[PDB]
């Protein structure tokens, strides 16, 4: 599923991401934009053999099991494939664990490089929330 900007913002809000650990909704939407282009089926392989999955590109070395990343942990306790679904529930639940992991949203390289220190509120302007 490829989400619309406002549609994703609403789903993210319903799942309790607005101001989660102090990050307003704008940050989450911006991160999803630049990580996956709002596409739940996005996958990208990394040089270390791990793969990033779904709307927020969650990584197979620490957070999910894809059965091909040796010495991986499975901290969100899910198959990585569940992160590709049109239902973003598992992605949001796992991202909450990630963002609580001490480094906040800096775990997402696209957020740090392209959202952090910008006007993230612009990513939900216009939306009915
Ligand atoms: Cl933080
Ligand atoms: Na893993």
């Amino acid at each position: 599923k490829v989400f619309g900007r406002c549609e994703l913002a609403a789903a993210m809000k319903r799942h309790g991401l607005d101001n989660y650990r102090g990050y307003s909704l704008g940050n989450w939407v911006c991160a999803a934009k630049f990580e996956s282009n709002f596409n739940t089926q996005a996958t990208n392989r990394n040089t270390d053999g791990s793969t990033d999955y779904g709307i927020l590109q969650i990584n197979s070395r620490w957070w999910c099991n894809d059965g091909r990343t040796p010495g991986s942990r499975n901290l969100c306790n899910i198959p990585c494939s569940a992160l590709l679904s049109s239902d973003i529930t598992a992605s949001v639940n796992c991202a909450k664990k990630i963002v609580s992991d001490g480094n906040g949203m800096n775990a997402w390289v696209a957020w740090r490089n392209r959202c952090k220190g910008t006007d993230v509120q612009a990513w939900i302007r216009g939306c009915r929330l």
